[PDB]
C-alpha cells in the first residue's frame, strides 16, 4: 500500500554528472563514453545571451578554454563541437561508470526523473511530466544548467531531457540529449513565455486507478460515457483529449479494478464538473496528472533496476 | 524557482542493497562494510508472526541458512547477531561501494528520502516525513522489507529508518539502523493500529515561507498571535502543537522573508478556518507538511521573490 510520487533510482545518472567551466560560467555536464554533453550556452556572457551566434561564440574557443571536473578529477578536452543547443566536449577519459543509454525525445504527457546537480554535484532527485505546452515544472536555481531528465527500461537509461532555462512563469525549459528543444523556446536572454497549459487526462485516470487499486472508491459511480462526449467535456476544462490509443493504454489497469476505461472517464467528468465536496483522492485534494499508465502499473506491482 | 518534493541522490544507497533469503523468506539487506542489516523478521514464517520469540527461533539457525545475494554475487555469512529488532549478518566480503555513512535515529516530523527494494534490487526513490503517530506514509508492497530511509547531508549518507512492516490502515512501521522501532509496534503480527495522525505544523509553516520566498503572498494577513492561542486554534485542526524549538527553528526562514514566526501562525489560523477558496500554495490545494524547515532553506534560493 502507499502511493508516491516516484523518481528512478538516480546512480546510473549520478556516475555521469561533471562540472562544465567556460569563463566565468559553471553549470553541469554529462560525461557518457569519451563525451560531456552541455547546454551550448555556456560559452555565452550575460550580453552574448541577449542575441548569441552561438557558431561564432564557439569558432573562437579552443579545447583549454573548457574546463571540466568530475569529482576532483580534471578532465582533458580533446574536441568540441555543437549539435543543435548542445555542446559535445569530446574528453580523452571514457567514463568507467558510463551506463547502458540511449538518447529519446519524449512525448507531452510522459514523466521522467530529474536528478538535479550543481557543480557537478547531484542534489536531488525529482518526477515530473513533460507539461503540454512543453515545459517542466520543475525545481531549479541557477547552476542547475546541464541538469538531466531519464526514465529507465531494466539496466538502461534513456536521456530524455537536459535543463537549459526557467521563463517568466517560474517553469522550465530544456532539450532532448540531442539538443533539440522541447516546445517553441530558444536559448536566448529575450521575451518567452509558455503557453496556455492543460491536463494530462491519460495520466489523471492512471491515477484514478491507483486511488482504486489503494482502497480509494469514493469517486466511482453507476455511469458510463462515449469517447466524444468526454472529449467535449474535457475540451471544457482544459484537459487533453483522450485518444483511443490512451483507452487502450488504460486496458490492464481497467481489467485489474473491474472499472471500463470509459467508465472511470464518467467519474472524471463528474469530477470535474462537481468537484472533490470537501473530500480527497490519495491525499490530494487536486486531480493529480504526472502518473502515466505505465508509472502506476510499475508501482503497483514493484518493478526494479 | 519552482518547489518540488524532492528526493537524495539513491546512488550512495543503491550500491549498499543486497538480497536476504532465510528458508523461504527473502527481503531487501543493508551491506555496509563486512555487515548486512535487515529485519530480524527474516528468520520467521508467516505463522511465528504472531508471537516469534527471535532468540528462540535465531539461535537455531546457522551462517549458512541465511542466503545474502549481491549483484549476481553470493556473499558468505560467517557470523550472525541480533541487535532490538534488526538481524547484523557478518560477511566475508567488505562492500566496496560503502559510502561515508552514519546511523541516526530521527524525531517525527523530520523527513528522508526511501529507497524502495525488492529483491535487493532498488525500484523507486520517494521523499517521506515520520509522521507524529511514529508511521511513514510510504509506497511499499510485500519484499520490501529491508528498504531504507536515508539523508544525505554532505558526502555522508545518515541512515534513519528500516522498513519492518505494513499497518491494517496501509501506513508503514519500521526501525532506526539500530533495530528500535519508532511508536509503540513491534514485528508482531498482533492487533496494532496508528495512533490518531496529526499535521506537522512547524512543516506547514517551513511550507508557508517557501511559497513567500517563491513569490507567493497571497494567504498572509495584518494579524499576529500568541504561540498559545495559536497551539489553541491549531490542535481543533489536529495540528501537532508549536513549541518555542519550533519558532527558533523558524528564525532563519523568518529573517529572510520579514515574516516573523507568529504572524505567519496567525496566517496558518486563517487559512484552516477558511480553506483556500479555490487558490493553490506552491501547486498544491493542501497544506503540505512533509518540508522541515532544513529542506526549505536547502531547496529554496537564498534571495527571496
Ligand atoms: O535561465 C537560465 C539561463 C538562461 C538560459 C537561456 C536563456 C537565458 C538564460 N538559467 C536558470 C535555469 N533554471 C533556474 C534558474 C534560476 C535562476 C536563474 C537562472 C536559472
Ligand atoms: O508487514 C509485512 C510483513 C510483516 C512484518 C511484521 C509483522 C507482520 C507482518 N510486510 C509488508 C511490508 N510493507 C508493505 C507490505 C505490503 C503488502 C504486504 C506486506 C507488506
Ligand atoms: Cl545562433
Ligand atoms: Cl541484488
Amino acid at each position: 500500500s502507499g502511493f508516491r510520487k516516484m523518481a528512478f533510482p538516480s546512480g546510473k545518472v549520478e556516475g555521469c554528472m561533471v562540472q562544465v567551466t567556460c569563463g566565468t560560467t559553471t553549470l553541469n555536464g554529462l560525461w557518457l563514453d569519451d563525451v560531456v554533453y552541455c547546454p551550448r550556452h555556456v560559452i555565452c556572457t550575460s550580453e552574448d545571451m541577449l542575441n548569441p551566434n552561438y557558431e561564432d561564440l564557439l569558432i573562437r574557443k579552443s579545447n583549454h578554454n573548457f574546463l571540466v571536473q568530475a569529482g576532483n578529477v580534471q578532465l582533458r578536452v580533446i574536441g568540441h563541437s555543437m549539435q543543435n543547443c548542445v555542446l559535445k566536449l569530446k574528453v580523452d577519459t571514457a567514463n568507467p561508470k558510463t551506463p547502458k543509454y540511449k538518447f529519446v525525445r519524449i512525448q507531452p504527457g510522459q514523466t521522467f526523473s530529474v536528478l538535479a546537480c550543481y557543480n557537478g554535484s547531484p542534489s536531488g532527485v525529482y518526477q515530473c511530466a513533460m507539461r503540454p505546452n512543453f515545459t517542466i515544472k520543475g525545481s531549479f536555481l541557477n547552476g542547475s544548467c546541464g541538469s538531466v531528465g531519464f526514465n529507465i527500461d531494466y539496466d538502461c537509461v534513456s536521456f530524455c531531457y537536459m535543463h537549459h532555462m526557467e521563463l517568466p512563469t517560474g517553469v522550465h525549459a530544456g532539450t532532448d540529449l540531442e539538443g533539440n528543444f522541447y516546445g517553441p523556446f530558444v536559448d536566448r536572454q529575450t521575451a518567452q513565455a509558455a503557453g496556455t497549459d492543460t491536463t494530462i487526462t491519460v495520466n489523471v485516470l492512471a491515477w484514478l486507478y491507483a486511488a482504486v487499486i489503494n482502497g480509494d472508491r469514493w469517486f466511482l459511480n453507476r455511469f458510463t460515457t462515449t469517447l466524444n462526449d468526454f472529449n467535449l467535456v474535457a475540451m471544457k476544462y482544459n484537459y487533453e483529449p483522450l485518444t483511443q490509443d490512451h483507452v487502450d493504454i488504460l486496458g490492464p489497469l481497467s481489467a485489474q479494478t473491474g472499472i471500463a476505461v470509459l467508465d472511470m472517464c464518467a467519474s472524471l467528468k463528474e469530477l470535474l464538473q462537481n468537484g472533490m465536496n470537501g473530500r480527497t483522492i490519495l491525499g490530494s485534494a487536486l486531480l493529480e496528472d504526472e502518473f502515466t499508465p505505465f508509472d502506476v502499473v510499475r508501482q503497483c506491482s514493484g518493478v526494479t533496476f
